């Protein structure tokens, strides 16, 4: 295990996201509120749920958005490690504070502390991969998404190419966010939500914008077919 | 109507419906063009409006000249239109006709015209297009006719009508034109207003409102003869 594996608390200072998504740290993370009416937090034992204030105050804002709209309860998945850093166990990113894992389920009686741990996702796609599942696609989720990629401090969304699919298909005029909406491998039950560098985070690495326009032509069927200098100070001075 | 081997001298006139009607002085899509070729000649099936053979031209060239191929004409109807023995349910007044889901990059040969070899677009199940056969060149050739003022309808499977929502980016009105049907794999079938000098041509209503990219969509994925045509047949 590294040091940003087992540190149990933020690294004290000033808010600052470094280096880049998949190799990075923070300093001065924020912590999820655990207790909130619009959210609940999933897997708390694992300690991922520190990110950026940006991230948190993100996901306020999200869940309020979904509870004035009258839906059901957001659920949060891994944000970061207190400090940042690579996981043990997984994906590469979520190393500076800034991504943020969300079921894409709304239930509307909230999940107990046994659930929260042990989180039954729903599968929204069918077998075969090629389109979502009609009877599981429901309107609150294009909503949930929707209203995750118009915020303007999102970059990306990560999801199924068969739930970018239908997006795509129920998006109407009011579409240009579709282009956020980057298709992936699995993300069949959550969305991952990706914020720009904050704008004090000076050693954050932003990604190029994706692709022009809604993304849901050629791009889409063809899924149909050392550390930053400055994370590498904190352990030199002995802080992680 | 199969007994009518040229069309009736006379102004230009759609008479009736498309499903119940007839053709008096019908244009002929001429069988040379740089820009389409014209499949099953032998059936003798390529009669209809002047504006249906102004519109085959402007299409056909339009495709062309963008580098896409070459247009590959099916049924228009009878010399003077007219009910068929069988197939079609419409193509009575010259103003449909089917158009294959094929450019050729290469002209078709006369013996590919006569017994053409359908590509099937559309995956078994029904529910997408195949990711490996469907290409921008189609998507186009759909828009371009369904762009086209004197279009009101395109028959198309309701895969295919899915894939053009997806490829349509924000300019996306002419969707509404496009109609899910079942078949319609290999081929749509374009369909024309009556024409502006129409004397008892009869049109129908616009389709549903919007693009047709959400539950009408979705939901595909679970008279006597007119007294004019009548004297027709009775002229013998």
């Amino acid at each position: 295990a590294t040091p940003w594996q087992k540190i149990t608390q933020p690294v004290p200072g000033s808010a600052q996201s470094i280096g880049s998504f998949s190799n990075g740290c923070i300093v001065g993370a924020d912590t999820l509120p655990i207790q909130s009416e619009h959210y609940q937090v999933m897997r708390t034992d694992q300690r991922r749920y520190f990110g950026h204030p940006d991230l948190v105050m993100f996901i306020q804002r999200l869940s309020s958005q979904v509870s004035n709209l009258g839906m059901g309860t957001v659920l949060i998945g891994d944000m970061g490690m207190p400090a940042g850093g690579r996981f043990n166990g997984g994906h590469a990113s979520h190393q500076t504070g800034l991504d943020v894992d969300i079921f894409l389920q709304l239930p509307k009686t909230r999940w107990t502390s046994a659930q929260l741990l042990r989180p039954q996702a729903l599968d929204l796609v069918s077998r075969d991969g090629k389109h979502v599942v009609s009877t599981l696609w429901k309107p609150e989720i294009f909503s949930l998404i929707k209203l995750a990629a118009q915020d303007k401090d999102v970059t990306r969304i990560f999801v199924n190419p068969a739930i970018k699919q239908q997006l795509c298909l129920d998006a109407g005029t009011d579409r240009d966010w579709l282009r956020k909406v980057r298709p992936w491998f699995q993300h069949r039950a959550h969305m991952h939500v990706r914020l720009r560098c904050p704008a004090d985070s000076l050693e954050c690495e932003d990604q190029p914008l994706p692709p022009s326009g809604d993304g849901c032509g050629a791009e889409l069927q063809s899924w149909f077919e050392p550390l930053p200098p400055s994370c590498q100070a904190l352990l030199d001075e002995h802080v992680i």
